[PDB]
């Protein structure tokens, strides 16, 4: 008998990062991570189990991928084959309904989708802690979308102990928002993992984001405590920064920000001048973040369509709920 499941996982952005691995075998973080969960992009993944295949296929956005990509799908469906019990092989179809490998977190949507379409085709009654101990295997970012709203990736110290939660804003995350500004929208030059990689072994400045990481985290924890947008605005900008100063760091050193992403940045500050409180944080890649209060999406909006081509300003609404089977 064929085994199937269809789960739908939103993507997540760091308020607080995830950069660089303690563990580079399991996705053991160096450090706690904090993302919001957007409704507006998201993955589609469907997964069918047969005792005809022979090795498991990825269809990604209607094409077969290619070879290495095979590899990283293979070696995760192992994962899942040992916690199964079985040794099928699987057959996954999967749609990006937000752009790929491009910075604004594909990976977990990805890998979140598909963790909760195995579990229902496996059948596995997977604890939302297990099921994020799972999306994590694939994509560290993964762990997060399980849920909605605030999630908090805690490292733990191995396979057990690292996974993510929900955290109650009371509903803070109704009255917020995320301006996408889309500088490009194709392959990352250098993938999060590797770049993660990279920057973790050899960076100079990477010991400085280290010594500031937890305290960033408690102070946007206490900002979500108060609803205070100005506190919470202010340590993630600085703390996103302070990410993509450790690629400066790294050995040569790099950087996926264009001049673009600095001319959006200054539209931020403009806008905070002009009254409009909001703030920016960038994923791996050129593209641009901008949290505002739901009140000021229009305005805000606006004042990037001063300088940028409308296929590139997207508002997104933060979403409430975790991953959904469909
Ligand atoms: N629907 C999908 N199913 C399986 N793999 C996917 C899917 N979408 C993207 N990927 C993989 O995701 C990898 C790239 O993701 P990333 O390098 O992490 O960039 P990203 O999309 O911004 O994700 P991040 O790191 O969390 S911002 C690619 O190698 C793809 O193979
Ligand atoms: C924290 C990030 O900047 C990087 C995360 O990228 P990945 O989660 O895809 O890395 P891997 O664990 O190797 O898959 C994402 C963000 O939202 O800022």
């Amino acid at each position: 008998m064929v085994k199937s499941g269809k789960a739908r996982a939103h993507t997540n952005i760091a308020l607080i990062k995830y950069w660089g691995k303690a563990d580079e075998t399991y996705i053991i973080p160096m450090n706690n991570s904090l993302s919001v969960t957007l409704d507006r992009f998201y993955t589609e993944t469907k997964v069918t189990f047969d005792p005809d295949f022979t090795e498991d296929c990825l269809i990604l956005n209607g094409n077969e991928v290619n070879a290495k990509e095979k590899e990283k799908i293979q070696n995760y469906m192992n994962i899942v084959r040992d916690l199964a019990g079985n040794r099928l092989h699987a057959r996954i179809e999967s749609e990006n309904y937000v752009p790929t490998a491009a910075g604004l977190a594909s990976s977990a949507s990805a890998y979140a989708a598909l963790a909760a379409a195995c579990n229902e085709a496996l059948s596995l009654n997977l604890s939302d802690t297990d099921l994020s101990r799972l999306a994590r295997r694939g994509s560290g970012s993964a762990s997060r979308s399980i849920f909605g709203g605030f999630a908090e990736w805690e490292k733990g110290h191995d396979d057990l102990t690292s996974y993510a939660h929900g955290i109650n804003s009371n509903g803070w995350e109704k009255d917020l928002s995320m301006i996408f500004v889309v500088i490009n929208n194709q392959s990352k030059k250098v993938s999060s993992r590797s770049g993660m990689s990279l920057t973790r072994d050899t960076s100079r400045f990477y010991q400085y984001w280290l010594d500031h990481v937890d305290e960033d985290l408690n102070e946007a924890k206490e900002a979500v405590k108060n609803q205070d947008f100005q506190r919470l605005g202010e340590v993630i900008e600085a703390n996103g920064l302070r990410m993509h100063a450790t690629n400066l760091g790294a050995q040569p050193p790099f950087t996926y920000l264009v001049q673009e992403s600095y001319d959006a940045m200054a539209i931020v500050e403009q806008c905070r001048k002009a009254n409009l409180p909001c703030y920016f944080t960038m994923a791996a890649g050129p593209n641009v973040k901008v949290l505002v209060e739901k009140k000021n999406k229009q305005a805000v909006m606006e004042q990037f369509l001063k300088v940028f081509d409308e296929s590139k300003i997207i508002a997104s609404d933060i979403i409430s709920s975790g991953v959904e089977i469909i």
